[PDB]
């Protein structure tokens, strides 16, 4: 019985409108739900969704160097492979072992709809209408070393723009973007602005091309028998479509534009 560490983040895993009634693995519902089932299909063994312990996706430590997350909980024994939108990056494949990307992604430009801008050049260019991003991850470190042209000339601009175009959280950035009346333009991965962009108070969209390249991957600890299966599992199942399906599925179905 192979013990699944996943994740709260819509439109990956969510709990069911009522849950409450539900039991088990039931409860949940969401991108990752069905793709875990189709892992297990495919892989022909009986699993258990368990929301990772802390909350978090998984990083070491600033003082323990000790790993936190799903991630932590894959290379402690906790669990027996992650099945989330966890982004495939070197620290962690040196700890842990990712499949081949199950879905891909990129800095975007979520701006509130009917904004001027259309891609990064038209904001480098610009200086009426503010932007930024989180103030802390992979969006912001990518501009702070990004020795290109177009991304140079912006990180400099937000790098001391006041007031400060950085935001806390990631849900208080997108606010900024719909209450600014159109003078912030927020910059955040391709998958969540995309997600948002067909959700409620339609408002807001994805505009321009990916200022990069990414991918979020499944998650089994080092010398996992799981490993190679389910490596072979995201491979056939993007061969016969699923994965489009049920991106298509969660973003556009379920979506509400
Ligand atoms: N990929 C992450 C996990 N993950 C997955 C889906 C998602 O919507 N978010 C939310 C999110 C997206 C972009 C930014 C940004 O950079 O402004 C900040 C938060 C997320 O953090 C993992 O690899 O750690």
């Amino acid at each position: 019985t192979v013990v699944v560490t996943t994740i709260l983040e819509s439109p990956y895993v969510m709990m069911k409108k009522n849950h409450e009634m539900l039991e088990g693995n039931e409860r949940y519902e969401g991108y990752c739900v069905d793709l875990a089932a189709e892992i297990a299909k495919h892989c022909g063994f009986k699993y258990k969704l368990t929301i990772v312990g802390d909350g978090k996706y998984g990083a070491r430590d600033a003082d323990t160097k000790i790993w936190n997350g799903m991630v932590g909980e894959l290379v402690y024994g906790k669990a027996d492979i992650a099945i989330a939108p966890l982004t495939i990056t070197l620290v962690r494949e040196e700890v842990i072992d990712f499949s081949k990307p199950f879905m891909s992604l990129g800095i975007s430009i979520m701006i509130k709809k009917g904004t001027p801008i259309e891609s990064a050049e038209d904001l480098s260019k610009q200086t009426e209408i503010a932007y930024g991003t989180l103030d802390s991850g992979s969006t912001k470190e990518f501009f702070r070393r990004s020795k290109i042209a177009v991304f140079d000339k912006m990180w400099t601009y937000m790098r001391s723009a006041e007031p400060s175009v950085f935001v806390r959280t990631t849900a208080e950035g997108v606010a900024r973007v719909r209450k600014s009346k159109g003078k912030y333009a927020y910059l955040l991965e391709s998958t969540m602005n995309e997600y948002i962009e067909q959700r409620k108070p339609c408002d807001t969209m994805k505009v321009g091309g990916n200022l990069d390249s990414k991918g979020y991957g499944i998650a089994t600890p080092k010398g996992s028998s799981l490993g190679n299966a389910v490596n072979l599992a995201v491979l056939k199942l993007n061969e016969q479509g699923l994965l489009d399906k049920l991106k298509n599925k969660w973003w556009y179905d379920k979506g509400e534009c």
